[PDB]
């Protein structure tokens, strides 16, 4: 006879049929062969084997199978590694999975006060979910869960959510369930909410969420919850030519990295060669000593030796280059023309003597032309440097094709598109180069020292530091404009809630979002999207479904941020924007209109028009198309606006991953690195006008298929119609 | 037959002009003016300018210095000085004759409204015009001594032209020697109450021209000027923590830019410290500093090969380590961060490296074995010494700090203790950390204030003394006292960058006085180096030069009140160089000194001192070209040797063989001598150690280290080969 080690150790006599019941569970509704799997198990069975050995065989086993043909093995897998979740949990609450009548009960709607309570106690959740709710609020939230919303997981959702979103104790076990991790961020969410409305608040947080309709961003799925709401995706930094400043977004630089992420560094002000690499070395040394973009225009004097950075004494292979590039570069680059660099020092001084000080980089579009013609002719020897564009130009793309940088900021369009450009002026973007927020450095005031009590005081007035607080709508679920008129609206209030329950690390920080209330709203399984509608990607098709979906996006969006102002008030900034005046992303109401009718919408947009005029908005940015990563991984979805990389593929930490019905829609779907690249910048193009901010466009190029002048081409057309950004070059 | 003058013009060749110029700068010294009249008949040449005939007579005269004939380096320099006096005079508009036609290189009625015009174009600060009148100025333009330009070599009055003599913005120098050492007394002279002020000028500016005493580089030039930075040094200390970690890295930064002679101790950072190494090495390229890290860090193996490049290593070794190599024990690595949680939770937390001697040794012995395996490291004393003095030989680094002797005889040891030196290992004073307070945000106002309590921050104000002119009880007791003043009236003048360092000074009021000519000091005493006759003079002389030190900083305590922060400071207790007064009293029979230590103990317990330190031998590189001294307490290096800057001891002709050069000499000797100065110095020593590849071998290196620690030293510097 046979034995088997059990959870409690003990040993019982092999039970084949136990096995056989746990298949069939995790089988149930799926176009899977639970015999297979039985037969894998009996080959996998020895003498001793322990209960959680077996269970971790059939999980590994499952996700082995999961392929382009049969999909389904995925949420085989998902749910066996579920149920061994359930279990552990159960023990470490000391609860049961059977209730009084002996039927299975994965979630104990009695136990979640008592749990939230005792590891508010610990330190482990934050203390606003005491504060704010009553034992009888959480027991009435507690009845609100769905537990048939696990279903939803692939292998690779629940595993990556499972390794390092779910909470864990300070012995590092997992906690909580996935559905409990889902109303505790909707409760968090809630808070700022008035206390009459909370509760039916905290359900419509929870079913967007658990229904994965909406995702909000990596930093408010496993923070949201914990005393320490790390809600922030990324930060922009200005510095200014000045020893205090450069030292102080080095320390910003270090603390950003140590605690969020998404640094986004622009040091074009910096005086021309010590230099500015110096200084691109002096942020490279703390992001080792604890993820960011360096940013710098195209013709500042020290971009040739800038360009060669991640590629003699004077490299940096920690950081991200990016290159800040104005129109008239590329009118030059037409006609074979040459590009006259320049020191910003000396053009500052320059520009100030002929008039706080105004630099050539505090000038865009048709103002910035007139200086750089006249600095490139009336400047000394010392201050200058003559180049060929084609030269130059022929050499970031070199460095784009071996390395996949430096990113491009095309800033003239950029700038004249800001619908806050009565605030200021933008010089780069963020890591990833879907954001587009005006930005200024802070100005210092000089220490005083008390020798009485030997405190010292120094001041600063704050500069403008773009926060990002980032979601994105799931196309699979969300594209009719009856889905996108309940859902869009909901995920506005959702991040405009972020902005209040995000612990600030940096003052100016703080000083930004309370002024400006900026939000990213970008989307996930945009292929998905393509192929269940029967759309071809190289087609006129896909621009004419591109326009006509980014459309409804655009106008519910700023629906939903109009019903917050007349709610809560404008953003303190709104007064002499391009909202205020009706001009919506940089277009008249009667270009929009006629485009609506063309796209067959026929949307109010003059009425919605006069009333932003009447009562504003809440958010001064909307819409920024982010890459999405981790949380499209949880949702199952395609990454971002990407077409997809492979029908089946791998990585290692096994995680498999399919697009959505990828054995029905096989052909249908066609692979990155086979397109014709021209298609998806036309289609970026179309939905760049309804987008405030900009997109994080990548680019996937065959070395055999693609050659040097065709690259050229592709850059070239993102310029001329008039995309704001591009993201990585892949191969 | 022609020759080009100054005028642009046109005058025949006169020999005889040629002469006089050679005659007046060969006069009074030991030189043939026959011999460089002939070598200018080779480099006439017609149509020559009087310009380029003078720089040659310079270049032929500073070519002829040797061993054998050093005064020709007198008439090099004279020749330069009437070069200068030309110069200026043609630029400031006045003649070098008077009204019955006599030489005057100096222009006393020119004095105010020189100084008067340069401090309106912003070359000179505005406190000379607000505390001193044009009557005031005049008696002090009469005052100067012309023939104290007579004291100077050519490498001295070289170096002073080169940087030192202010220049206006077209970068011509426009103030003489004598004018600038004038200058330089008159702002150490502002402080002073106006009823006493032009007394304390005349006597500041006798003890500069007279070469008995010297300041510091930065006061020597800047001590006239609107940015009056005077400061030598910093000591930073550096909790691990992001926000003090980039502030002090903004520190060095700000420091290097505008100053110099940085120290950070990095011994509390976490073990893995050499990026936060990279990271203060990055800053000082962008725009000469120590780092310090304690022996026992789990990172020292790293740290030991960083200069195997813009930093200088050093390592803080207690007496434990020592102990450990006599026996050739094993020595266990520790990480301060587990070493700081075990600690402060067995009880602001509270590090091993917060401890020190009899304290330290508990903890740490504790810590090396109750500790878990992730936290130490396991190695042999004897394997990481042997290292460490081959890096030394190689690289000249790392210096060294011997912690537990620096802290027992720390005398302000009740305000805190100390973890390192400064660059160049003369400096022990307490240190800490500056504490942050979380910022605050007015969202009304765009304005943030940050607040932070400050920490010590130790300033380094320091002064040396000529032992070539000052080495009697009478030149003592008149020198000392007044280099006290002037030090003391440097903190109140110096332009503070950094706002802890005014806070340290405001404090401790704390100076460095040190010597040169030490060499010559014992050769014209006719005192061997390698004798028990250099360590009974040495202990004689350091005796006198720290009983007045004390005396001049007692006068200064009664006269304007004690440091803030002297009450429960060794002084305040009556003990003097972690020394009884009884165990002085006897040292003074011994040295026949016989000096009132018992009284002057008695004073200081009643009226306090002015200066929380006094006595530091810096190393006096630049100072010492200017005097022509040999070089602090180093023996020197040759009896002749270039830099073209020809440099010869005093009287080397005369000496010739009585003076022993560097390489040459058993440090056996070297080290005996400093460690009997020691016993009179309340600070440290830059101890250089000179060694011959041939003449010495790795066991024998490591017996001088270990004797320097024995004899009880607390710093060494350099290692030279
Ligand atoms: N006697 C048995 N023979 C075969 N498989 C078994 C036997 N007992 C448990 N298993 C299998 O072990 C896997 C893990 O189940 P489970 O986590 O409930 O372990 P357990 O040891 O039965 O724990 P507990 O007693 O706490 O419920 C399941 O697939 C189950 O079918
Ligand atoms: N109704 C159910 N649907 C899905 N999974 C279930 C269901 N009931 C139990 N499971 C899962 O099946 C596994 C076995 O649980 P169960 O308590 O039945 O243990 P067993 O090993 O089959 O029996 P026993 O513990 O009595 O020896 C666990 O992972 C559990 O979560
Ligand atoms: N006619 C001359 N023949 C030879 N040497 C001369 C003659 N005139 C000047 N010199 C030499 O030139 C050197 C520099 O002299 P000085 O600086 O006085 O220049 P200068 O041209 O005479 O200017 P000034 O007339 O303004 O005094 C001296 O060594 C001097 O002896
Ligand atoms: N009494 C003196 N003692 C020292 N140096 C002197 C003396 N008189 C002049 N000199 C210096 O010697 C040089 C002589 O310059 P000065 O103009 O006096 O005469 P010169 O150049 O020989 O001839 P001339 O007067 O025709 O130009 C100058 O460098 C001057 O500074
Ligand atoms: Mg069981
Ligand atoms: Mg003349």
């Amino acid at each position: 006879t046979m034995y088997v080690i059990k959870r409690s150790g003990r040993k019982e006599k092999l039970d084949i049929n136990k096995i056989r019941i746990a298949i069939k569970f995790a089988c149930e509704g799926l176009n899977v062969d639970p015999l297979e799997l039985e037969a894998d198990a009996q080959i996998q069975f020895r003498d001793g084997i322990t209960t959680k050995e077996i269970q971790q065989l059939l999980i590994k086993t499952a996700a082995e199978k999961v392929s382009a043909e049969r999909p389904d093995w995925t949420y085989t897998a998902a749910r066996l590694l579920l149920y061994d979740l359930y279990k552990d949990v159960a023990h470490l609450r000391g609860y049961s999975l059977r209730d009084d009548l002996g039927k299975y009960k994965p979630y104990n709607r009695k136990n979640f006060y008592s749990f939230v309570k005792e590891y508010v106690e610990k330190g482990i959740y934050g203390e606003y979910l005491l504060e704010n709710y009553s034992e009888e609020d959480f027991n009435k939230l507690a009845n609100y869960i769905k537990p048939e919303r696990d279903l939803y997981f692939t292998y690779t959702g629940i595993k990556i959510l499972y390794d390092r979103y779910l909470v864990r104790d300070e012995e590092g076990r997992v906690i909580e369930l996935p559905q409990e991790m889902y109303m505790l961020i909707a409760m968090t969410l809630a808070v700022p909410e008035k206390p009459e409305e909370r509760l039916k608040w905290a359900k419509k947080f929870y079913d967007v969420l658990s229904e994965h309709k909406v995702t909000v961003a990596t930093p408010t799925l496993m923070n949201a919850r914990r005393p320490f709401t790390q809600l922030s995706s990324c930060f922009v930094l200005t510095v200014d030519d000045d020893l205090f400043d450069i030292f102080d977004n080095v320390k910003k630089a270090g603390m950003i990295s140590k605690f969020a992420g998404g640094l986004g560094v622009y040091l074009g002000k910096i005086r021309a060669t010590s230099g500015v690499i110096p200084v691109v070395k002096l942020i490279n040394d703390t992001m080792t000593y604890v993820s960011a973009s360096i940013t710098l225009d195209i013709w500042h004097k020290d971009i040739l030796d800038f360009l060669e950075v991640k590629t003699e004494r004077k490299k940096a292979h920690d950081i991200h280059p990016a290159v800040s590039i104005p129109d008239l570069f590329m009118k030059r680059l037409k006609n074979r023309e040459d590009w006259t660099l320049i020191d910003p020092y000396w053009a500052r001084q320059y520009i100030t003597r002929k008039i706080e000080p105004k630099g050539l980089e505090d000038f865009y579009g048709e103002e910035f032309e007139k200086w750089y013609l006249e600095l490139e002719e009336n400047l000394p020897s010392y201050a200058k440097k003559k180049v060929n564009s084609f030269e130059l130009w022929k050499r970031l793309l070199t460095v784009a094709f071996e390395t996949g940088e430096p990113y491009i900021f095309f800033r003239d369009e950029a700038n004249r598109k800001n619908p806050n450009k009565h605030t200021g002026m933008v010089y780069s973007s963020n890591l990833c180069h879907e954001i587009v927020q005006t930005m200024s450095p802070s100005k210092h005031e000089k220490p005083v020292l008390d020798p009485e009590t030997g405190e010292i005081t120094y001041k600063k007035e704050a500069g403008d530091l773009p926060v990002c607080n980032l979601g994105s709508v799931n196309l699979g679920k969300v594209h009719t404009e009856e889905e996108i008129k309940e859902v869009l609206p909901l995920l506005v209030r959702m991040l405009d809630n972020v902005i209040e329950m995000n612990f600030y690390a940096i003052p100016e920080a703080e000083y930004t979002n309370k002024r400006y209330r900026a939000i990213g709203i970008g989307v996930s399984n945009y292929h998905y999207c393509l192929v269940k509608n029967g759309i071809k990607w190289e087609s006129e098709e896909h621009l004419k479904f591109a326009d006509k979906l980014f459309e409804l996006i655009a106008f519910y969006a700023l629906k939903g941020s109009l019903e917050l102002a007349k709610e809560r008030g404008r953003y303190k900034l709104f007064d002499g924007s391009n909202w205020s005046k009706g001009i919506l992303f940089g277009r008249s109401v009667e270009e929009i209109e006629e485009n609506s009718r063309q796209n067959g919408n026929n949307l109010p947009w003059r009425e919605l028009a006069e009333e932003i005029k009447k009562y504003g908005i809440r958010n001064a940015y909307l819409l920024a198309l982010m890459p999405t990563g981790s949380t499209s991984l949880i949702l199952g979805a395609t990454p971002s606006i990407d077409p997809i990389f492979a029908r089946f593929y791998k990585e290692e930490n096994i995680l498999p991953q399919v697009p959505p019905e990828v054995d029905r829609f096989y052909w249908h779907y066609k692979t990155a690195y086979t397109i014709d690249h021209e298609w998806t910048i036309r289609a970026a193009a179309v939905r760049q006008k309804w987008i405030d901010q900009a997109q994080s466009l990548n680019l996937f190029v065959d070395p055999q298929n693609i050659d040097g002048p065709r690259l050229s081409r592709l850059y070239e057309l993102a310029w001329e119609l008039g995309l704001k950004t591009i993201y990585y070059l892949r191969s």
